[PDB]
């Protein structure tokens, strides 16, 4: 309700925040958590962290830089950068963690890069947010630069159309999505801005650090900037053995370069608006929560963009412990699964070929849109921005199916733990997901198709996929599973898996695994008809 | 001996258990002794009348418990898939044990029976065990084939000895029987026609009666729709419930398929892939109990569709006044805390009821399983209760809105179970202490007044507890001065004289005003630690 800057200096570019006509805080801080506080309570009392803490700390939290020493030996020019309205939706998020992240913007970005704030109340249930509610939200607002403005959902639509509602309310050339419980590092915009300036084709994103649920101390966040995917159709950090894969210019870089990824960890990432729209921006049948940061990862790269990371940007985010929709995330996934092509086949069925009703009538929309635009295809994507992949071409999954002894009569088994850390077992086979593995030859590795990070080893047992020499395998023209490393071969000899010398007469060491030859294009499944 | 001489309508298998002298492999007992204490005989006998059994034929004919209708129907025995039929007992006397086997045998056709496995559950009984007089393996060599039995060498439990079955069959699809059954004709072909269109189906039979003192055949009064109780016991669908369903689906016709929130018992019939597929059986199980609910509340979360074929038949003794075994005290809490994994929020109430158990629920294989859940993208229990079971009385923690003491001030006392908690008592007023027989929850949609720890036993304005029943004999209003009044007599009830009486509504006599603390739960139910 005041576009005044009274008190405005380093740390504080915003000026005083949130203090009464009086002179006094526009909120009780709270007192310091009883001594006996119960921590697993707290947190699932809390949403995911400790909110007694919480409420004790103050909005006006001075943070680590978590910046590397050279990325402060930059220059920006604050007149020539173009303006950034900061979108921060949220969820029925605690008063502290919601009005603490608004200072940290507000008192460390400097008011000429900033248009606007933008609060998107996504149909919370609070009574401090509703508009039926006791008013402290709206009335702490007051308090705040007019910058900040404040806009709800009426029902909460998720993740993909509460962005969405704050992507069009936004003005400045270029918009940067935050979350509703971080903290920022000094000059967290202006790499953002900058690097946009040059090329508005590009979505930046910064670096997240960590606040830890339970103490809230800062932590160093250990990501790389470059990002893969699952199988299971999730983001996944670049591993070594895929770091050693990338040109060799490219293996260490310093720690100013931005840096593409192959596809975006969360929702925290800075964007032209005019392209953002051009590119796609979200497919707003999207549902909720999941999934949607890889579909727009995808589509950027194959539809004209660049996706790249920023490590002098960097911003503190809350990782929840405690804790805190039906068939939203299967559907986001079928969903996202246009943008993949033929590779499609191999991600249905390690998620367990799923059958429900992912609107493909509207999905056909999105395929027309992805035609008329001229995008690239899924096999471009994986050679050209992740050929580090174990999987780059479906020939590099030359089996999938089945490994069945015929000696003994039986296949191998899961035993229903397709996570990592159990033993496998010979069970009767009868062809279903728990019985089927998969081979990525690039690595060796064998694993059930329903978890491309669980991988067999010569005990017996499963564990988590490594790119090493631990878990490398070869399939012998005879049908044998050999371990590379001791030269040994697996048998099935008493019902037993024990690894043994290799010798292709020994029928219990010898193995049938289905090839996986998938089609040129993969069609959807049918959708049948509280 | 895979060859059935004899075979015929009533005998589909041939003459079972003939000795080579063309004898019966048994010998029948006489009648009864006619100064027969049945109380007795019950307790001596696991729950039934042995002394009647071991005179009944094994070959024992049965009425056709099936709707007339559903004898209209026409079976391809040779487009059926086959069926693995699985029998696990522990300690089930030979009679209804054989009696059970002859009814399966008699009464399925051989074209669609795979096979027939009884799984011995680490028996004690001297015809069973290995060490004994060999009376079960010598009499198993006089029937098909077919007809094999494995062993747990030690006591595993339902789950355990069901999963023992179920791995070692051979047939696309099983079906579980109890030790003590005799089906109607054509039992299997509606499960194995109703499995083959839809893999994802597990269809279980309706259930007759045979009496456990006269073996009189009695026909099943429950109808095909089961709910569950926060007891977390399934309990038949009640005559308020069915009225909530739509009204094309109240009076169903005796041939339509069913679907159901939750399972009786074991009896069912399902694909053996997509029954591992969906998680199978939680094999930490212990012993007797829950594991029913836990499957159905997995079944429809991941994917799954429970449903019941009335025209699938087999009666069933149910026990009176004594079991056939014992089982430790808290396996039975183990499985309900277990079985809570699968209803987030919803455990809080569930777990409330039980008594607040503090068990060893084997935590770290529970963590295991959750993580599961996860991966297979399993949905909420909200959206079971929403889209499985919406015609419960608690569909949201909502309908719960009160979950503690009723206290007058005025006499400075609290409702009082008196140490009962069961239907059929009076209720006192007694000196508030907190412990659970003073706490008493709300449900609205019926206006149910009950103690925590029984959801069937209802306030009435007799000042007694009551089997309740969702009717206006059991409906109260709890006003806005703290009153509860009996919608039907508008009448309050009043705490004068230490007494429980009905009196003129009146929110200015103080005897009359009641506190009833009220139920928020946390989002997320935080486990107790071992
Ligand atoms: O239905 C939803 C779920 C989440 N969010 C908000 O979207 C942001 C991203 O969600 P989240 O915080 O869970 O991301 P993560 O914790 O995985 O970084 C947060 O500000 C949430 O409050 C929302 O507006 N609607
Ligand atoms: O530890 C056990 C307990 C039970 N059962 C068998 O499992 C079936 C189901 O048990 P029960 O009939 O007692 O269940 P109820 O129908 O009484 O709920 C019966 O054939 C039991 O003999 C078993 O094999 N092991
Ligand atoms: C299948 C079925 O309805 N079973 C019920 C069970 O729900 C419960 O009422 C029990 C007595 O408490 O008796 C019986
Ligand atoms: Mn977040
Ligand atoms: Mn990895
Ligand atoms: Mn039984
Ligand atoms: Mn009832």
């Amino acid at each position: 309700a005041l576009e005044v800057l009274e008190g405005a200096g380093p740390g504080r570019l915003h000026g005083r925040l949130g203090i009464k006509p009086d002179g006094q805080p526009g909120y009780t801080r709270a007192p310091s958590p009883p001594t006996d506080l119960s921590m697993p309570q707290a947190l699932a009392r809390g949403g995911g962290f400790n909110l007694y803490l919480s409420d004790h700390l103050e909005l006006d939290r001075t943070a680590p830089d978590a910046r590397h020493a050279s990325c402060r030996q930059l220059h920006y020019d604050l007149s020539t950068l173009p303006k950034a309205s900061v979108i921060i939706v949220f969820y029925n998020e605690p008063f502290s963690t919601l009005m603490r992240s608004v200072h940290s913007v507000l008192n460390g970005t400097p008011p000429q890069i900033l248009e606007e704030l933008i609060l998107v109340d996504d149909g919370s249930t609070l009574p401090y947010i509703r508009e039926d509610g006791n008013q402290q939200l709206v009335e702490y607002l007051k308090l705040l630069p007019a910058k900040v403005r404040l806009i709800r959902n009426e029902v909460r639509k998720g993740i993909v159309g509460a962005r969405m509602k704050g992507i069009r309310a936004s003005r400045a050339p270029i918009f940067a999505i935050l979350d509703s419980h971080i903290e920022v590092s000094p000059q967290w915009l202006e790499p953002l801005l900058l690097r946009i300036k040059e090329d508005s084709r590009r979505v930046v994103m910064p670096q997240i650090d960590g606040i830890d649920a339970e103490t809230f101390k800062h932590i160093a966040g250990g990501i790389g900037c470059k990002l893969g995917f699952l199988w299971k159709l999730m983001e996944h950090s670049y591993e070594g053995h895929q770091t050693a894969r990338l040109p060799p210019e490219e293996r260490q870089p310093s720690p100013t370069d931005f840096q593409t990824s192959p596809a975006m960890a969360g929702g925290l990432f800075a964007a032209n608006k005019a392209f953002f729209f051009d590119v796609g921006a979200y497919d707003e049948d999207f549902q909720f929560w999941g999934t949607e940061n890889l579909e727009l990862s995808f589509r950027l790269w194959q539809c004209g963009g660049v996706l790249e990371c920023a490590p002098c940007s960097r911003v503190y985010h809350i990782f929840r412990k405690g804790g805190s929709p039906g068939d939203s995330i299967t559907i986001n996934k079928m969903r996202t699964m246009l943008w993949m092509d033929e590779y499609a086949d191999l991600a249905w069925r390690v998620i367990g070929k799923p059958r429900v009703n992912y609107r493909p009538e509207s999905l056909e929309k999105r395929r027309e849109w992805r035609k008329r635009k001229g995008c690239k295809s899924f096999r471009w994507f994986m050679e050209n921005v992740f050929p580090e992949g174990d999987v780059v071409t479906l020939d590099d999954v030359p089996y999938l199916g089945p490994l069945r002894n015929d000696k003994i009569g039986m296949c191998l088994d899961n035993m229903g733990w397709a996570s990592p850390g159990h033993a496998v077992g010979l069970e009767y086979c009868h062809g279903g997901d728990t019985q089927t593995f998969m081979f990525f030859r690039k690595v060796g590795h064998v694993m059930p198709v329903n978890d491309d990070e669980a991988c067999l080893q010569p005990s017996g047992r499963l564990d988590w996929c490594r790119g090493t020499a631990q878990f490398w395998w070869d399939f012998t023209s005879s049908g044998q599973l050999m371990f590379r490393e001791t030269k040994q071969c697996l048998s099935a000899f008493g019902r037993k898996l024990r690894m043994v010398e290799c010798d292709d007469t020994d029928p219990y060491q010898i193995w049938s695994w289905t090839a996986y030859n998938p089609p040129d294009t993969f069609t959807f499944p049918s959708v049948s008809r509280g």
